[PDB]
């Protein structure tokens, strides 16, 4: 099956995890003084982003995340912990848009969007809080890769643009490197962003997915200690494309400065290229499945200390970034963020009890009985 029951899962448990985070809500909520609706939100997932430096034997000519690492010391920021290698896109974009773990399904199960998403009866996920209107997805390849067309169709979004599949399309398109650009994509949020009007991003780049190739800047060039000729070369052109990334990004941000909207971007690498040799990490293999991630408003910006996170972490770090009031679904997400997380031990009794409280709403949402439904203001602000 998709998921393990819990051995404590009842009516009556479920009944004890929702009064217990009604109350923590509350609690929060006295000291939040925003609300969600109120920002524009774009989750905005870089296909294969990941600083080289972090990889041990790597060695760049040049720093090619200037930008990015800027951005990163100025806001909540830090690395992510990525369930993949080379892959698993759709997985990381689940675990953003509905914060429930993928490390907490069964092994089984190999794709989220098509395994666990349709056996939902009712997700919750982020987007729930903004008008279907003001829905918006993107990607460029085709809307039906990994079931995203169903997906997004069945979470209510208006617009999906893609390269084939739907009936929206991204304007003015260009490649760099062999796949649509990142600035396409950039300014393809930038053009459809409406300040009279609260909207959800979620945008799945490709530009730097494999196969990677660029020839500038020539004087970007990357090797890693016994690399083959051609895993070398891989690193060069992905290292080159980061570079473009890099700009765009930065260019993406200053733009969004200059909209009378408050934004919020929660940018980040789902998973690192697939082209390094497991040699290149050098005792240090945790670094296979970190990437970079950072949360950035366009206005002022606190830095939250959330240094290792997962992907199913980012709306509850979303909602403290921006200060924003939680429902009590949240409230537990917030408390898996803090105290219950990838950066934590596994083996640790306040870890476990938080999670055996996850666990049980998260199986209960997915294949089980759907006693929430008998707790009308657990998804409820
Ligand atoms: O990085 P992967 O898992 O190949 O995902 C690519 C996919 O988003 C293309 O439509
Ligand atoms: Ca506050
Ligand atoms: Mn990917």
């Amino acid at each position: 099956g998709a998921m393990e029951k819990p051995t404590n899962y009842s009516q009556e448990t479920i009944a004890s995890i929702a009064q217990k985070y009604q109350k923590l809500a509350e609690d929060i909520n006295k000291d939040r003084k925003n609300n969600i609706a109120d920002q524009t939100v774009i989750y905005l997932l870089s296909e294969s982003l990941s600083d080289p430096d972090r990889v041990s034997n790597v060695t760049v000519s040049h720093d090619v995340l200037p930008n990015i690492k800027a951005i990163k010391n100025s806001t909540t920021a830090g690395l992510m912990q990525s369930d993949s290698y080379g892959g698993g896109t759709a997985n990381m974009e689940f675990q953003t848009l509905t914060s429930l773990p993928f490390y907490n399904f069964s092994s089984s199960v190999s794709v989220l969007y098509s395994e666990v998403f349709p056996k939902m009866a009712k997700p919750h996920t982020i987007s729930e809080f903004y008008q279907g209107k003001n829905r918006i997805a993107m990607h460029p390849a085709s809307a039906n890769n990994f079931n995203r067309k169903t997906v997004y169709s069945n979470l209510g979004f208006s617009k999906f643009l893609a390269l084939s599949g739907s009936k929206d399309k991204f304007k003015n398109i260009e490649n760099v490197g062999l796949l649509t650009s990142d600035k396409t994509v950039y300014n393809n949020i930038l053009s459809l962003i409406n300040p009279s009007e609260s909207q959800f991003f979620s945008v799945i780049t490709m530009q730097n997915h494999i196969p990677w190739s660029s020839d500038y800047p020539e004087e970007i060039v990357a090797e890693g200690k016994n690399f083959t000729e051609e895993e070398n070369h891989n690193l060069t052109s992905y290292a080159r494309l980061l570079s473009f990334t890099d700009k765009e990004t930065r260019a993406f941000l200053e733009k969004l400065t200059q909209i009378n909207k408050p934004i919020t971007v929660v940018f980040y690498g789902d998973h690192l290229p697939g082209l390094y040799p497991d040699s290149a990490f050098n005792k240090h293999i945790e670094n296979k499945y970190l990437t970079d991630y950072f949360i950035w408003s366009n206005g002022t910006n606190e830095k939250k200390n959330h240094p290792l996170i997962n992907s199913s972490d980012f709306t509850a770090a979303l909602f403290e970034h921006t200060d924003s009031k939680v429902s009590p679904y949240y409230a537990l997400l917030t408390e898996v963020l803090n105290k219950a997380s990838v950066d934590k031990s596994p083996d640790s009794p306040e870890v476990k009890a938080i999670q055996n409280d996850l666990k049980n709403i998260q199986y209960d949402v997915t294949i089980g009985k759907g006693y929430l439904l008998k707790h009308k203001t657990f998804f409820k602000i």
